[PDB]
Parts: C-alpha cells; sequence; structure tokens
C-alpha cells in the first residue's frame, strides 16, 4: 500500500489536521525536523538524509496536500492556505519547542506563510531550489538562446482549462522525466525504477490536479507574500542551490537576502534542481552541519 | 481534397518549389500580393479578406511548408531556409515586377529573410502579430501577474525529445482550441466548427511535426537575422497588433522601428492574437487601404 519503501527504523503514518488526512514518514529523537518535498516527487526524496538526520534529531517527511498519500486540502492551494496544514502538523509533534524547517521547491511557496507569521516556532530554515513567490518571478525568461528556460512550465501548469491535466494523462511517466532531467545536471541517479515510482504516484487523478494547482494559485501566494513580507525572517537561515544546469545559481541567496537577516547561502557546482537525488552526499553534509550548529 | 472551401472565384492549386510541393489559393487579378499564414492555421485565415483584395490585385495564399496542404521543406525550417520557398513561389507569379506581402504569426519568421535580401522586388509590406526573430524575444516573461504569458509556447515548442507531439497528439482539436482562445479577446468568433476545420489540418502527423520544428529552429533563425538586420528595410511598412488579451500591443512597431526607415503601426483596441478573424472589418480596411496607396 505503500507507494515508496520505508527506511529502516521510521513509521509511515497519517494525522488529521483541519479535516485533512496527512501522510508522514517519521524517526528518530530529540528536536523536531520537519523536511518538505516539492513538484513531482513525495517525501521520498528525502530518503536518504532522514537517517543520518534521525542520528540527532526527531525527523518528519510529510506528503504535501492531495500529493503521495496525503488527501487535497479542504481550503485551498495558495501558500498561506497550504501553510496552515503544515505548521499544525508539525504542533502535533513539537507543541513545547521551536522545530527546524527544511523544504524544496514548492515546499518553499507552502511553508513561507507560516514561517513569518509564527517566527518563534522555527529555531533554524533551510530553503533550497526555488524562489519565495514573490514579483522576482515575473522576470525569469519564456525562452533562451540555449531552448527552453527554466520556469516556462509556471505558465504551462497555471493555465486554465485543465489544460496540463489534459495534455499529461495518459504520458504521465514521460513527461516526468522530461520534466526531470531537462531540470537535471546528473541525470543518472534517476533510474528507471525511482522514475517509476514517482510517476505511479503523481499520476494518480486527484494528485496530477493537485500538482498543478499549486501552481494555479501561485498568483494569490505572490500578492499573499507582498503583505507578509513586511516582516523579515529573524532566526538563523541557510539556502542551497544548484550551479549547473537546472540550478537557481545565486538567485536564491541574492532573494533570500531581501527577506532574512541571518542567512548563509551556497551553491553546489554540478549540481542541478533535484539536488536531494543529484547531491545527496553534499547536500546532506551541509544541512546536518548547518542544523547541528 | 481541400481542407478548407476556397472563396467563389479563386483557384487551389499547387507549384513544386525547389522539390517541394506547395499548395496555394489564387484569385484576382492585377500586381500581385502574397499572404502568409502563421500557426495553428493556414491560408484560409486570410479567406475574408482575398476576394477584398482580388478586386485590385491577384491575391496568392499559400500554405507554409509542412502545414495545410504544403509538403514539409527539404532543407530546414529555420527563416533563411523556408524564405527562399516562399520568394521562389512568388517570382514564379511576377517575375519581372515587384509584389506586396502580408504576413502573420509565424509568417513574419519565414518571409523576413527573403524581403531584406531582395528589397527590389516587395513593394509594399504588413506585417502582424509576431516578432521578428531577435535577442528581444529572450526578454519576454515566463510567467505574469495575470498568469498565462504571451510566449511561454515558445519553449514549450522548442522542447526536446519531441516534448510537444508526444503530448498533443491525439489531443490536437482540444489543444488548439484553448491555445487560440487564449491568446484571443474577441473569442466567440472561433466557433466550434471552425476550430473543427483548423484543428483536422494540423493533426495530420507530418503537420503537427512541422508546427513545432519552425519553433526548434527560432534560435537559429534569430542568429541569422542578427547578420542580415544590418541593412534596414527601405520599402513602406504597416504593422498591426492587437491591443486586447492575446495582442502584442506597443512591441510590434517599436520593434518594426529598429528594421525599417518607412513604417507606420496600429493598435487595434479589443483584438488580440488573431486579427483577421477576431477584427476583420478594421484590418481588412486598414490592409486594403495601405496596398492601394
Ligand atoms: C504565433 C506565435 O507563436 C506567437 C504568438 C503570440 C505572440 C508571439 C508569437
Amino acid at each position: 500500500a505503500e507507494e515508496f519503501p520505508v527506511p529502516n527504523g521510521f513509521e509511515s503514518a497519517y494525522r488529521e489536521v483541519d479535516g485533512v488526512k496527512l501522510h508522514y514518514v517519521k524517526g528518530g529523537q530529540g528536536p523536531l525536523v520537519m523536511l518538505v518535498h516539492g513538484f513531482g516527487q513525495t517525501w521520498y526524496e528525502w530518503h536518504q538524509l532522514m537517517p543520518e538526520l534521525a542520528k540527532r534529531f526527531t525527523v518528519i517527511a510529510p506528503d504535501l496536500p492531495g500529493l503521495g498519500q496525503s488527501e487535497p486540502p479542504k481550503t485551498g492551494y495558495s501558500g498561506e492556505q497550504v501553510a496552515v496544514y503544515l505548521h499544525k502538523l508539525a504542533r502535533q509533534f513539537s507543541p513545547d519547542r521551536p522545530f527546524d524547517l527544511v523544504a524544496h521547491d514548492i515546499g518553499i511557496w507552502n511553508t513561507y506563510p507560516m514561517v513569518v507569521k509564527n517566527q518563534a516556532d522555527i529555531a533554524r530554515l533551510v530553503y533550497m531550489q526555488a524562489p519565495i513567490p514573490d514579483a522576482r518571478i515575473y522576470r525569469f525568461p519564456a525562452f533562451t538562446a540555449q531552448g527552453e528556460s527554466l520556469v516556462w512550465h509556471f505558465s504551462f501548469f497555471a493555465a486554465d482549462d485543465r489544460l496540463a491535466e489534459t495534455l499529461i494523462a495518459g504520458k504521465e511517466r514521460f513527461f516526468l522525466e522530461h520534466f526531470i532531467k531537462s531540470h537535471a545536471s546528473n541525470t543518472e541517479v534517476f533510474s528507471e525504477r525511482l522514475l517509476d515510482l514517482y510517476a505511479r504516484s503523481y499520476a494518480k487523478p486527484h494528485s496530477l490536479n493537485a500538482s498543478f494547482e499549486y501552481y494555479r494559485a501561485l498568483n494569490e501566494s505572490v500578492r499573499q507574500n507582498a503583505e507578509l513580507a513586511k516582516t523579515r525572517l529573524q532566526m538563523p537561515t541557510m539556502t542551497l542551490a544548484g550551479g549547473g544546469h537546472g540550478g537557481m545559481g545565486t538567485f536564491q541567496l541574492e532573494q533570500m537576502k531581501a527577506y532574512a537577516e541571518d542567512v548563509e547561502g551556497h551553491v553546489l557546482p554540478g549540481c542541478g534542481h533535484w539536488l536531494p537525488e543529484e547531491c545527496a552526499a553534499p547536500m546532506n553534509r551541509l544541512v546536518i552541519d548547518f542544523l547541528s550548529r
């Protein structure tokens, strides 16, 4: 019944949060670290980091609402709405201590509002490989002198008429493999077995739709964040980005400098978008050291 | 067999040009005007303008290579390669006199090189609703505060692994309706009957692939034009652009001023991309008046 194999010593479980049944994988002991995945993926993208982190922390990795084995949200897909589910989930497990947060891709979109509104609950923050929704996203190019651009998919996924679901249905494995590899530097880490697992998961009709609903809410999140951003983040923050094909480069740290007072950043040469898989060992090391300081 | 109904008094015919059988519709008497369609359509987009122009001109409307009933090109799909076919076709019917040219969308891409290389063969020029391929196209955004951007489809159509044909095959009628209407202001001119006609034509497998090969050659066309643009156009030119949803707005004229010495531009309010259909009366009047000087 599990969509992905659970690491030894971890449990797959469910918690109801505001009427929404969320799936997560949990292990370890100590202060809580929540890990939040992004588009095309599930909790499983963290499966190499989780056992190392569980040596020193309690580690929880949820499926975003509607993705993996988590139920769709009953409110909506904008960042402020989804962030409520994730914040209350973390609070069920760390009610008496601030917790750490690591997020990738749209996991950023779905956590930033709860970080900025509940700063006393967040001990340390790691964000990798996606902009915080704001006006800067309107500057990315539609097309480049080398071919397809990094984020033309924002428009593809946000289009109405269920454009993305209709074109991708029946071709979910084909599309996801193209999407992953077109934003990767290191494609060999994506075995046919691994692509099969991710494709089977997001091909569930409610999960295919949920994937794109995050993008259909992106302009709403941008508008939400315009007000939230008047309060800068005060906790220690680290950004990570790939320096290779598919990576955000220096954008990640430069944007975060406008949001956070105490921020450090690293660009990983030879790595693209999918840092936990393409560049697991150095990504894991940087996260662990930053969180363990 | 005709994919579209020929206007009364016109003939549907073919002509072999450098080994490629081009389809065209021809009527009228007098000096030659060639009308060149763009993406998603065929010669038929001109069918309301042709009877009017034919009162004063010989009018020819070819199908672009690979599209409508024309064979794919044997050289390639870059602007400079395709323009050879169109120039030679026009000169078969106007061997000793300059002709007029009207082009829409990627018809611009496929005619600009033969215009700049054979300026004495072009009496007057009308371009509407697309950039000439140059470095400006790398500045359009992937995503806008309103949502879908104008030209995110550049990356989609240019993507490798035949991404666009693989996703759109079997769904051509769905996709073309969405593409056309999302770039329109006056959407109700696109009846189901008309969409059926256009979709059946570009769903031919070689036409679906040809459609996207034009975008796969776009960066080559940009590199070609960087050299060709060192000479400005000297003949009278007019640009038209829609001012409504889907329209190029002031960009059309502002770019043309870098390419032409003698240019007047119009922005048609309440009109999007598909000027001949969305705004037939004002567009036809503008074109007929400009060519009748």
